[PDB]
């Protein structure tokens, strides 16, 4: 496939110097960030929980800002 869906480290996500194959603007919820992965796809970034994912929780809930 033209994507690997390899979720890179968060340290990579701060820059996200990936590649572009399936890249576009996905349905990121507020509070999150969306960066480009080297495998050619954008992933979601959550700064509150310091996590990343390919699946947007936006579909079920919008910005759920983890306070602490």
């Amino acid at each position: 496939m033209q994507n690997n869906e390899e979720l890179p480290t968060y340290e990579e996500a701060k820059v996200g110097g990936g590649g572009g194959s399936k890249v576009t603007q996905s349905f990121l919820p507020p509070g999150w960030e969306m960066r480009i992965a080297p495998n050619g796809r954008p992933f979601f970034i959550d700064h509150n929980t310091k996590t990343t994912t390919w699946e947007d929780p936006r579909l079920k809930f919008p910005v759920h800002m983890r306070s602490k």
